């Protein structure tokens, strides 16, 4: 039934699709397809996510779970264990931890496997079990795993810097288009306006700036046809703004 | 030695990180691995690496081979595949192929799995051998191999939109730029060299065209301060370019 288990982490990783990743969820599945309990911890050795099946009596893992995270100590120490290492319970005579965090072997055993991906070690991956072994299959479908979860830290990640760049890019591709007068009154807006959102009287800056309303006006179109604002009059005596573009204000004030 | 061979397409995939995709090397891997001829064909069919150990006589393949490319016949009904399949030789009793198509299992085992990845069917991943049975254990590394594959088609496909698109636009951004009179320069320049090379004398154009040397000369900078171009003079009596994008002239024709 082992083909039938990788199939599922197979379909499991193609559902999570265009959807944003959750760690729990994988968690869990891996908890189900492995039978063993999961942790999912960072580089930097932060909890991601966790799936238990099995209650086991350990002071040091339970501590870390309501950290949310582990010691620098262990953090490193993780870091440190180079390839799968399974079935370590507090009898295991090894190299990997030094005596004073066997703590994290108080009882049952517990499998060790790190996540590589995208030529990083992007963190490890945690099974434990009561008393049952981890037979070579089971080594399979967890080596799997870790392979699965290190693509999402990928995508993960991908995606969040394919967001944060994409918008800066577009401010900076509309800053770009502005002639200077059309910019000195942007600037000037936005020093006016209080944060995020506001309203102002287009005609007034123009008198207290020295800048035609005509252009101040082409200047907040150009801005919306990008998408970085949205402007809506109010028959003036007023004209409103609110931005829609995180990035944008920052990137104004670079300048 | 299951474990072993799943940990070989895992240290492949891992070594393939920051390097250029490529396919026959790791039809090679996994015909190693597998112990099968392995195929890998896109969404839209086309042959994308392969790799044999074992010759099979099969004028339909040969052909999809020499093609470098299946018919839309057949390119079709395989991407209708909707999940592995496995072990069909010419007797098989089965859906998938109409029987006209049946030219495609003419001798030796054959297995089909699709490749699925980034919620697409990405392309198809074919496996022959002359007589020996996939068992589960194959249809494991195969599918395991097919998953791999993936994550790569995806990582080529993106970057090669990335460049594209990214050259493209920063032409467009540098063409903005522009004034009338410079694109008129421009464009008249490029009119008169002969593809991506060559030299001409600014002040010849100049009065050929009815444009200023200073702005003509000027326009190029600009183009070259965007990286679009590479200008060097030879104490006029001639002045040299090249173009470093190779979108540029491309986009300058569509205007």
């Amino acid at each position: 039934a082992l083909l039938q288990k990788t199939r599922i982490i197979n379909s499991m990783l193609q559902a999570a699709a265009g959807k944003p990743v959750n760690f729990k969820e994988m968690a869990e599945t891996l908890r189900d397809v492995i039978d063993s309990n999961i942790f999912v911890v960072s580089r930097r050795g932060k909890l991601l996510g966790y799936s238990i099946n099995q209650q086991i009596e350990n002071d040091r893992m339970k501590k870390m779970l309501e950290d949310r995270q582990f010691p620098e100590e262990y953090t490193k120490n993780l870091f440190n264990v180079p390839e799968t290492s399974s079935n370590l319970d507090i009898n295991s005579e090894y190299t990997a931890f030094p005596v004073e965090n066997r703590d994290l072997f108080q009882a049952g055993l517990t499998t060790i496997v790190p996540i590589i991906g995208g030529g990083e070690r992007l963190g490890t991956l945690i099974l434990s079990r009561l008393q049952d072994q981890f037979n070579d299959d089971d080594l399979i479908l967890a080596e799997y795993g870790a392979t699965v979860v290190g693509m999402e830290i990928l995508r993960e990640k991908a995606e969040e810097i394919e967001e944060e760049a994409r918008s800066k890019a577009v401010v900076q591709m509309a800053i770009s288009s502005l002639s200077y007068s059309e910019l000195e009154a942007i600037e000037h807006i936005f020093e006016e306006l209080d944060g995020n959102e506001g309203l102002l009287v287009a005609s007034k800056i123009a008198d207290r700036v020295g800048i035609t309303r005509s252009v101040i006006v082409n200047a907040l179109r150009k801005l919306e046809s990008a998408g970085v604002i949205e402007s809506r009059s109010l028959g003036m005596k007023g004209t409103y703004i609110k931005v829609l573009n995180n990035k944008f204000l920052i990137e104004l004030e670079n300048l």
